[PDB]
């Protein structure tokens, strides 16, 4: 009861924007009604919150109703659907009724899809009954009481469609899967009360917890304080405190339940790490940033930004990091989708995601998948089709073959503009080595410049692998030197000349011609 | 109180739809013997259906305000929502009270609740409730004075028993407006919100397509929400929604309909284009005339010719002139692609605009349609199509070798036009026409340009000019950071632009146009 009423938005974690978007909807309307009465802002009726599992948008509600002092009343769509035929339409009927009587307040329909799912899944007649008199209730508001219906559910797809139209529920809002910074919140959440060492640095747990949910998140710590236990096991449980190895342990043989779920998030990839040429570079400034940061130049001069690119090279890492860094350059969101997502109506939901992000670049990687000499490809002109070109989405394509890619998705309007990105120059090679090599010990003797001379038309995932052999060859060592016992801390110039043998190529100028002419011929 | 006052001007974006409603119900429930006495049978059934959102909810309670009828309001939702006798019961009370209370106006809001797609209702008392509403429309005689008004998203949702003579006859689509009813709703809904001096809804209304009246009160709602945000006695008096709260709103608004088809009269004119005189007389000649003179046509007993396939480079002429001669004569667009058809939707669409007396019924990329289902689907339905009805298809293919010879019979598509690549006129006109809204530099010819640039297609000079001014921004940047060094557009951004300049048609693709020119 008491703790219930405590719980704000300090007690939240994992979404901080959202959060702010709900606080600035809802808590400012309920408690100066006043002032947007007399501007004319009409508060909103229906928020639907939605996203996957474990989220804790099943707290939101609660933490705004407590901290704007508004009088919360909770359903639960089980409990509602677990009672008679009468009981439930009384309990619905009762909570409206209840909320009504002392206003503001706010009701809370958690799990909405199992009260109004879509009118296929209903095959009774008291589920329709059910529906339809949600409908009416929420259609019974008047402008005036201050009565807001939050719900939460997976998918809004899920929901009746009656239930989406305008003036019940019109406001969605999507609390997705937490970055680093909502894991790291999350976690000091959870940690509030576990007692921990001097050598847990909970930024680490959060940048590796990929996938990770909120409940994910508390079972990693329930997992990591278990461990404690079997290795120690009154002045025992005193002497407990969880340990940094504890929680690498529990986050290695932890199955997160988000690992399927796109991510959209600025990436920390920057120029540096790529290297690339100025070319392309001030080629993306121009198209991307310049819109993002400089929309009054845009309207001065009277110009629609072209929004559409489609990189062609080399099959390597050079293209999606390319995207990435121009991403990270913006502070603009990132959605990668690769053509085996799209083969496996969700390019509608897809871009959706991607407008509910004003500034986001939409990756779509192997294109050549899909684009090609049915129905998804139809979608994806339809749906790009029709896309304002006033609003800040970049859909960047990415393909190894441009000869296989039909005209229709690059007719003008739709991707517009072509770049190639060449194998690494002399200093993106230098570039490139540099930051896989970055997170590994390198002897001080070994210089990367010499590599990079030796090193010419090697694709980015040479350098990679070359990297990788360089060092799998210096663990073999460390081995072989600890069974015949640091003989072997770092990884010295003989480990990449036999790690520099066998390595040749992975796309010769055989290749190279091809898109050479493509360049020609365009 | 509040809802006894609604009127016609409470409502907008339906202007011509009022108007017929007008017509319809309130004249003859005014002056019924007029009506009585002449043998004009007033209707019994209407069905106003379109997109979510309108005003189409507020239509029936204007009507019976503005006539002194009586109003009664029937809930689909609600009815359905009751016991099983209940709901027959608050339909039969409905009813009994209009008969009651004549003249009188029922308005039943979300039909297809109560009355949906006989394949759906799996229970026996749905299907009791939807042949209640059958009897009991069936039972209105017709001395009574009520009519009654529906509302539904599509049609198709609603039973089709419901939409039979006698039942709902009559069907008006209340659909998203045009920018003249984007304004009317942005000033009734801005009726109490402050506004400052410098705010023009003219350009709000303009940029906001896809917008139905709920998106723009949603649109008002977060202007004024940006302006407390900005801002926050004398401060609550102090606040009035300005341009740029407005043009962010639009900036970060997600309209509902922005994927459903636009019936307006286009408003590119003839000189935004050009034209060859031989295509803008051809034109002329099939669409113009039948529609302004059609007494001529009639005394020489020549059924107008109703079909043409644009045929020519890839661009966009073919679609702008068919536009252009739509706008000549104050004809509605309709504008479907090959990619909106490939995903009965054609007879929808013919539907649309066999409602529209006056059209123009723009294919475009008719080519991936024709050379299995819908290439027959479409043939059938213009085969059906009556001569002396003024909605004219004009087909258009960038190929028009892979066409089939069966959409281009006498009865089908009749006529074959060539749109090649502009003169040096449509070329100037075409220059002038896409940098009129941005400030040019005195010293720039575009007649200069339209000399150099030989058989640039219309695509082509539009990039042209996209460049100039990408080149144009990345100099104000620059400069900028350094630091209006550049204020307009000069000669050395255009030079810079065609530097790199390229044709986008070969010739051979203008020798295969002409053969196929030959041909015919
Ligand atoms: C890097 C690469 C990536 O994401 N994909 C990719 C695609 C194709 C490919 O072929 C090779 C290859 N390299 C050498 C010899 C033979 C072959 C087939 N490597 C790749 C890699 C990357 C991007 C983003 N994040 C991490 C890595
Ligand atoms: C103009 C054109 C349009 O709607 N579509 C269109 C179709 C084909 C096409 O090819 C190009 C092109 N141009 C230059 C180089 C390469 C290519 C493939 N551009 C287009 C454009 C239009 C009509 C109506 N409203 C606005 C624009």
């Amino acid at each position: 009861e008491e703790k219930l009423n405590e719980i704000g938005y300090d007690d939240i974690g994992g979404c901080r924007k959202q959060l702010a978007q709900i606080k600035e909807m809802v808590e400012l309307p309920l408690r100066h009604p006043q002032l947007f009465k007399a501007i004319g802002v009409k508060p909103p009726r229906g928020i639907l919150l939605y996203g996957p599992p474990g989220t804790g948008k099943t707290l939101v509600a609660r933490a705004v109703a407590n901290e704007s002092g508004s009088f919360f009343f909770l359903i639960n769509g089980p409990e509602i659907m677990s009672k008679l035929a009468g009981e439930s339409e009384s309990n619905l009927r009762k909570a409206f009724e209840e909320a009504e009587k002392n206003a503001p307040a706010i009701i809370f329909i958690d799990e909405l899809d199992a009260i109004a799912p879509k009118r296929e899944k209903t095959h009774g007649e008291v589920e329709r009954r059910i529906v339809s008199q949600l409908l009416t209730l929420m259609d019974g508001l008047k402008q005036r009481s201050h009565v807001i219906v939050m719900a939460a559910t997976n998918r809004p797809n899920s929901v009746d469609p009656a239930l989406r139209r305008f003036g019940r529920f019109d406001r969605e809002i999507e609390i997705g899967i937490p970055d680093s910074i909502g894991r790291l919140e999350i976690l000091r959440i959870h940690t509030r009360n576990i007692r921990l060492a001097e050598d847990v640095e909970l930024e680490k747990i959060a940048n590796e917890a990929h996938g990770h949910v909120g409940a994910d998140l508390a079972s990693l710590c329930s997992e990591a304080a278990l461990q404690q236990i079997r290795n120690k096991m009154a002045e025992v449980l005193n002497s407990l405190a969880v340990t940094m190895d504890d929680f690498r342990w529990a986050l290695g043989k932890s199955n997160p339940s988000a690992l399927r779920e796109t991510t959209v998030e600025v990436p920390n990839v920057t120029w540096d790490d790529i290297g690339g040429l100025e070319n392309v570079k001030r080629e993306l400034q121009e198209l991307v940033q310049y819109p993002v940061e400089h929309p009054d130049k845009f309207l001065k001069f009277g110009m629609t930004p072209s929004k559409g690119v489609l990189f062609y090279g080399p099959p390597g890492c050079g293209k999606t990091l390319l995207a990435k860094a121009i991403a990270n350059e913006c502070q603009a969101n990132f959605i990668s989708i690769k053509g085996p997502e799209l083969l496996t109506a969700n390019v509608r939901d897809i871009f959706d995601k991607a407008r509910q992000a004003a500034p986001c670049v939409l990756f779509f990687d192997e294109l050549d998948s899909i684009a090609k000499a049915d129905r998804v490809i139809n979608q994806l002109l339809t749906e790009m089709d029709g896309m304002s070109a006033k609003k800040n989405v970049f859909i960047i394509g990415a393909t190894n073959r441009p000869d296989i890619i039909d005209g229709a998705i690059l007719r003008p309007g739709r991707l517009d503009q072509l770049i190639y990105i060449p194998l690494p120059d002399e200093a993106s090679r230098v570039n490139i080595l540099k930051a896989n090599l970055r997170k590994s010990p390198i002897a001080r003797d070994v210089d990367i410049n010499f590599l990079a001379k030796a090193t010419q038309g090697f694709s980015g995932a040479d350098l990679t692998e070359i990297c990788q052999r360089a060092c799998k060859q210096a663990i073999r060592e460390s081995i072989e030197a600890e069974i015949r016992a640091d003989p072997v801390p770092e990884i010295t110039r003989r480990h990449f000349e036999e790690a520099m043998r066998f390595a040749r190529r992975s796309v010769t100028e055989n290749d190279v011609r091809k898109y050479e002419m493509f360049a020609q011929t365009l």
